[PDB]
């Protein structure tokens, strides 16, 4: 399957699948969670938990506005 692109306003923010299967063998920190994470998520998940926080709690991938976020 294809990578997807999140439409935020400010910036597409692309979500990279490959990089991530890779750095994070922990599968189950995405997958397999109960029913709706489709419907939840969104900026607040995004910039929590969802994406930025991962990145920080692993001390991995991107912190930085502009580099989630690109016109
Ligand atoms: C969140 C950070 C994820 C982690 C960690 C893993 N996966 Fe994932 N997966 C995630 C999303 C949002 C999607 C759909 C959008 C996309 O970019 O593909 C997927 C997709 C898959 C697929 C389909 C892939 C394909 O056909 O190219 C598979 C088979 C899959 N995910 C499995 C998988 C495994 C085994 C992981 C751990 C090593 C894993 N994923 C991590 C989100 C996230
Ligand atoms: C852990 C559970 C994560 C979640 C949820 C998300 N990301 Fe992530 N990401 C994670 C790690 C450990 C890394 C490092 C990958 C590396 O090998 O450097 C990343 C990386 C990214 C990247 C850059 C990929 C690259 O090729 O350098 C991007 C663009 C990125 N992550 C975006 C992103 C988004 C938008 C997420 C939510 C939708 C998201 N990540 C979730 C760990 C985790
Ligand atoms: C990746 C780890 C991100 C970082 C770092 C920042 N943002 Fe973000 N943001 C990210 C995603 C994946 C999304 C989409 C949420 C969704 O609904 O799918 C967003 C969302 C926003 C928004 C709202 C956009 C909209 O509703 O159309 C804004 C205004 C925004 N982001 C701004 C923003 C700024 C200023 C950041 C640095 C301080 C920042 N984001 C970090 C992913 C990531
Ligand atoms: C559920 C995990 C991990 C975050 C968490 O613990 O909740 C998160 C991480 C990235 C999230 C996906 C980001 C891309 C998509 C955003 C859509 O608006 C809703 C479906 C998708 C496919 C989301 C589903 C789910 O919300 C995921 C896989």
């Amino acid at each position: 399957a294809d990578d997807i692109v999140l439409k935020a306003k400010n910036g597409d923010a692309k979500f990279p699948h490959k990089a991530h299967q890779k750095a994070v063998p922990d599968c189950k920190k995405c997958h397999e969670k109960g029913p709706g994470k489709i419907e939840g998520f969104g900026k607040e998940m995004a910039h929590g938990k969802g994406c930025k926080g991962c990145h920080e709690e692993m001390k991995k991938g991107p912190t930085k506005c502009g580099e989630c976020h690109k016109k």
